[PDB]
């Protein structure tokens, strides 16, 4: 896949979130509604191998929603940074759809990220695999001083999260200008250390 480089800072109160967002009005673009749902193994195999395989449920907030498949491989998240080899491709929603509710339809689907999953990781058919379940973002995107500013919401079972992301080849620099600002205003932040994933499967 391509390599995902990432500025991650995660806001830490829904307040500050709310400031943040008030304050980046001007520049907004768009809202994503995402549900982010996962497979593995029983045995956890793709986790134990460092990787995810995520099937994104995709809706602006015509708009026909759409399913994103995404392998991402051998994360590392350090200092506020994240770096993933990601790779992502479409499929048809219904398609997606089905496949939550009976995971051993990935084997039906023919997709190109699928079949790497299969190469890479040594199955011959996703019969075995088990939706880990999922979890909501919602995704505000915002073109300022240059970048594009993702900022999410993101919804689990025990709570809500809040983070800032920036993907970007100057992640010190973009990064720099973010927590200026940040501080600036007085929001509450802090380096995200987790992804959203592992987030999730802690519980
Ligand atoms: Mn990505
Ligand atoms: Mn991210
Ligand atoms: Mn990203």
């Amino acid at each position: 896949g391509a390599m995902e480089v990432e500025v991650k800072l995660r806001l830490l109160t829904a307040a500050a979130h709310l400031r943040l967002t008030t304050l980046l009005t001007p520049y907004h673009l768009k809202t994503l509604h995402q549900r982010n749902t996962f497979f593995d193994t029983p045995k956890n195999d793709l986790s134990l191998r460092r990787a995810v395989l995520r099937l994104r449920f995709l809706q602006n907030a015509p708009s026909p929603p759409r399913c994103i498949v995404s392998l991402k491989a051998k994360p590392t998240l350090a200092n506020g940074i994240s770096r993933v080899e990601e790779d992502e491709e479409e499929i048809e929603y219904w398609i997606g759809k089905e496949c939550v509710e009976s995971p051993a339809k990935l084997s039906d689907i023919g997709s190109r990220v699928l079949k790497r999953v299969k190469e890479e990781y040594g199955f011959n058919d996703f019969l075995g695999f088990v939706c880990l379940g999922g979890f909501e973002n919602v995704r505000n995107v915002y073109e300022w001083r240059g970048v594009k500013l993702e900022v999410d919401e993101t919804k689990y079972d025990f709570g809500n999260c809040y983070e800032i992301e920036c993907e970007t080849e100057e992640p010190e620099r973009v990064k720099t200008m973010i927590e200026e600002f940040l501080t600036e205003e007085k929001i509450e932040f802090s380096n995200s250390d987790m992804t959203k994933f592992a987030v999730f499967r802690s519980g």
